[PDB]
């Protein structure tokens, strides 16, 4: 039984308005409504990992999951195992998988984060799964973020919070946060930003909604131009939008968007918004494809309506050579010509990098750069040609190329990270200088950028 390259993961996000689901969802499943939809003809296709976040559920694990088994088993005929489930207060993530994944499957992580203080502590934040699928690391986030047209701010906030503090992914990777820990990271949830118009627009609104035309109200998306203006999700993919906002609904029936103010919501009004979102984030150069990207319009006890996306994710197997793992193979190395940091900070510390990567036995410190004025103002740290060279456990390139390194620079003083991105070793070719990048984020801002060359030696 060969093992594979590529998986199907379906995302499922759902703000089930604190009512139990009707008794058939099996649209959500199999992405069939409004947006970018699944063909018919894979309806009997089984996804090879689904993850399910929901949001106001008031089930048990046990109800949902009992849900969740059927619905698959009916759609698949196939019985799913549960990878992973965890709930915090009425925010849960469950992932089920293909009994023949069962053994592809190990280093499972969960953890959750509580948002906001005192007042704002209490309903809001985030639960994760991690894990390894054979040579691959796979995380999911799944998100309610502060509520209210008036509150983009404070979800950017939660945001932060959510990347700093969720704990998933490998411990040894400790500069790191969750946008660098995995090939693969799905972020998804009621993200809760809204379409910003003024609210004596509302039916006007209404009435773009009808027409399927979206256009003028994508534009005025929160999180969107959020996006775009680099305060939220910097570096994350999303799809194009071609659905019609999933909230807020009037329940049972999708005839009707409930916008005005009312004592229940505060006296706020709910203009029609893209509340309910999934966004990704691949290391560079690996193949990553969303498939569909919808809602359901036949599941209506919530205010909101159900999101699926599909993509198909590129994974590796987990090799063994006659050298590593277990030694280094003498085959292999990785050179850094030219290298050069520059960065944002205002500070005058001496900088140093490491180098983490699951192709090394464990990560490499360098010596410290040079530090250099920018001619706008910057901080350049050169290394030169100082770099270490890397050893890689294995040499082969079927392997190697298919790698990965994470670096971090890092304060002499204080050992503190002040900028971390990502080099693929999928290169344009071997035993050659070629040009390699990535920007440096922090606490997922932008801190700076690294650049230089690579030179890398497979055995062949
Ligand atoms: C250079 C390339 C990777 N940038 C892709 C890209 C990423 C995000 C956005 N927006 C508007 C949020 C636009 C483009």
């Amino acid at each position: 039984q060969p093992e594979p390259d590529m998986i199907t993961i379906f995302i499922g996000t759902w703000n089930m308005g604190n009512a139990p689901p009707p008794k058939k969802i099996t649209s959500w499943f199999l992405s069939k409504g409004q947006g970018k939809t699944r063909d018919d003809s894979a309806d009997y296709i089984p996804h090879d990992i689904y993850v399910i976040g929901t949001q106001e559920d008031p089930l048990s694990e046990k109800e949902w999951l009992e849900i969740l088994k059927h619905s698959l088993q009916e759609i698949t005929s196939v019985t799913f195992k549960t990878v992973a489930i965890h709930t915090l207060w009425n925010i849960r993530i469950v992932v089920l998988a293909k009994p023949e994944h069962e053994n592809r499957i190990s280093h499972i992580c969960t953890d959750n984060v509580k948002t906001g203080i005192a007042n704002t502590l209490g309903n809001k934040g985030a639960v994760g799964v991690s894990f390894m699928f054979n040579g691959t690391s796979l995380g999911f986030v799944n998100s309610h973020l502060t509520s209210g047209s008036e509150k983009k701010l404070r979800r950017n906030q939660n945001y932060m919070n959510i990347l700093r503090f969720l704990a998933l992914g490998d411990k040894k990777l400790s500069p790191f946060n969750i946008t660098h820990r995995f090939t693969h990271l799905f972020w998804f949830g009621d993200l809760n930003y809204r379409v910003d118009l003024p609210t004596w627009e509302a039916e006007t609104i209404i009435q773009k909604i009808k027409q399927q035309q979206y256009a003028d109200l994508l534009s005025h998306d929160q999180l969107l131009t959020e996006r775009r203006e680099q305060k939220v999700f910097l570096h994350f993919e999303e799809e194009e939008i071609t659905f019609a906002p999933t909230y807020r609904f009037e329940r049972l029936t999708r005839d009707k968007y409930a916008y005005t103010k009312q004592k229940a919501t505060g006296m706020k009004y709910n203009l029609p918004s893209w509340c309910d979102r999934v966004l990704w984030k691949s290391y560079p150069l690996v193949h990553v494809v969303c498939q569909s990207y919808g809602s359901t319009s036949d599941i209506m006890t919530s205010d909101h309506s159900p999101v699926f996306a599909t993509f198909e994710a590129g994974v590796t197997s987990q090799f063994v050579s006659k050298n590593g793992p277990g030694t280094v193979d003498s085959q292999g190395q990785i050179e850094f010509l030219r290298c050069y940091a520059t960065l944002k900070t205002k500070s005058q510390t001496k900088f140093y990098l490491e180098f983490h990567s699951s192709c090394l036995e464990s990560f490499v410190k360098s010596q410290e750069g040079e530090n250099e004025e920018g001619s706008e103002g910057e901080l350049v740290v050169k290394f030169g040609e100082t770099l270490p060279k890397l050893k890689p456990i294995i040499s082969d390139p079927e392997y190697l190329l298919d790698q990965h390194i994470l670096i971090s620079i890092k304060s002499s003083d204080s050992d503190e990270s002040y900028g971390e991105g990502c080099i693929a070793l999928r290169l344009e070719a071997t035993e050659t200088q070629l040009p390699i990048y990535t920007p440096l984020t922090h606490h997922g801002e932008l801190t700076g950028h690294f650049q230089g060359e690579i030179k890398l030696q497979t055995s062949q």
